[PDB]
């Protein structure tokens, strides 16, 4: 009860933001937190239900914009697990031999099978490079840690194959979540590692600590809130283990040794404080990590339209970093 | 009233924090709005009272850290200009031919003198770089652009002297705001730029644009809220400028060629937005800018007690870029 008590805030869209978040944003109604708090799953079946209805129109929606860039999304399997390779029709010149394999965000359980390739896509094209999806096992079917163990099984078939030094790793919340429990496995492991990071609004702490879960409540339009769903899932995850344990929150583990790291979040999204104490937390270990932060961007924001100027900046600052890093 | 309505939020102190930040949030009382919505000088005499009121104990915690740090701090006068040398025990090898050129922050009006040495005390000390803080002309008894003016008289003063290369530039809030100022002038002169730039919590944009004006609003500690003083402040500032005119809120002038930058807000900072757009105009502008976001840290929080890991990492970062980019 030594906490704040904040009144109720006004938020106008937000004029520093290009005219297409700002549009966006603007089309958006007040984020409700009622939905989120009362879609609560207890039940296998119940979990079915809810993540059936949260993926919906996410494979057409991944489809729609393959087709519109010419982005090839193909279905494989690598030692039994379920994969998507997606070839942008352009691949930078010094990315030509260098592949990014990508872990799908999600809170956890969402964004299985195709659903999960829209920010393959985005990374795909707008970063110029090749990118690996892994469709890792997710709850409730496959418990913890049946997504870490695909996403390592991948990573160690790579590794026959060529230099981790070639490879860029990562992606957003629940998958960015994996990628560093995986690279903190690999390092205790003294398994290469991957030529870089990219950490989009990882899901590094998911016990409710980090300000933006409280300040961004009702204000990030896509989580909305911790309560309810966030949480659930996350407890679904966690299978019994503490939220603080870093093998559910990584962000508590040690973060020495990191790849070069590239982390972007924005002012709206509920895992902002996630995403800088993890870049702080890089620094500090250091590790180089260069972090972005949109005006007017909440939870994923930054991989939604592929017009907006954050959106086309962002991944050209993602292209130049591998460029740097990757070799 | 295409904004969104906010409900009531309880921000607890933030565990992600330092023990040391975690304590000072806590032991914070919850920001109270009306005290700043209802100082609103509107007489020069109203102005010198609620300045004066403002700057109380500034210069006693300057003579304290500058005490207990075995920092020296003396004041000259250059071509006319208050100034302040700030000498620390310590100057890293490499920023012995250095120096830090530091333009304090407040809100356009305050830290007059030697209340404004305080945070060149902490970036001499922990950045271990000779400071020169300019005590530059301010409202209401010297209308702007005086404080323009004397920024640029020291700064061209020191070119007569040496190498803008072995020069850093910057400050906080006010400061920050004159800093990306003459750095336009300085570019579209033709004149010879610092090596680097410091800017802490900018005030780069100071209409009430940014959403953490809207989203700190009784959030951030220190300005608590942009309506009332902060905004009347801006006005004096202004003195009759659109607030959007570059000359007030450089953010909207011309950022390429900018010197490499450094950036330091935090998740409570009101001006978040500010310094978040700031790094992203200059990135975009291919200028070379380092972003620190502190999880709990609110306008200038970075810059208040010298035994916060974040400020002890923020500065040991600003000694680093510091060494990379001043030759
Ligand atoms: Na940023
Ligand atoms: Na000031
Ligand atoms: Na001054
Ligand atoms: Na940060």
């Amino acid at each position: 009860e030594n906490s704040w008590q904040i009144g109720p805030r006004t938020l106008p869209a937000p004029s520093g933001a290009s005219d297409v978040l700002y549009n966006i944003i603007s089309k958006t109604p007040t984020p409700v937190p009622t939905i989120n708090l009362n879609l609560v799953p207890r039940t296998e079946s119940e979990w079915r239900a809810a993540i059936t209805q949260l993926d919906e129109g996410k494979v057409d929606m991944a489809r729609e914009i393959s087709k519109q860039l010419s982005v090839s999304v193909e279905h494989g399997v690598i030692e039994g697990v379920s994969v998507y390779y997606v070839t942008p029709v352009e691949v930078a010149p010094d990315l030509e031999d260098k592949l990014f394999v990508h872990t799908h965000g999600g809170a956890f359980v969402l964004n299985g099978g195709e659903a999960g390739t829209i920010e393959a896509i985005v990374i795909a094209t707008l970063a110029k490079v090749r990118v690996l999806s892994i469709d890792y096992r997710m709850p409730p079917s496959h418990p913890a840690p049946a997504a870490r163990d695909d996403v390592f099984t991948v990573y160690q078939h790579l590794l026959k194959q060529g230099s981790a030094q070639k490879i860029a790793l990562g992606g957003s919340s629940g998958g960015a979540n994996l990628t560093m429990g995986l690279v903190q496995h690999l390092i205790e492991q003294e398994v290469d590692l991957p030529g870089a990071l990219f950490l989009g609004t990882p899901g590094a702490d998911m016990s409710k600590t980090g300000d933006s879960y409280y300040i961004n409540d009702g204000i990030d339009r896509n989580l909305v809130t911790y309560d309810g769903f966030l949480e659930a899932a996350v407890r679904l995850y966690a299978n019994g283990r503490d939220l603080k344990d870093p093998l559910v929150s990584p962000l508590y583990g040690d973060l020495h040794g990191f790849p070069p790291t590239f982390l972007i979040t924005g002012t709206r999204d509920l895992l902002l404080s996630a995403t800088v104490r993890t870049h702080i937390k890089l620094r500090q270990s250091g590790v180089v990590a260069d972090l972005f932060v949109y005006e007017g961007i909440a939870h994923g924001d930054y991989a939604v339209d592929l017009t907006a100027p954050e959106t086309q900046h962002a991944f050209a600052e993602l292209n130049a970093f591998l460029l740097q890093h990757l070799r």
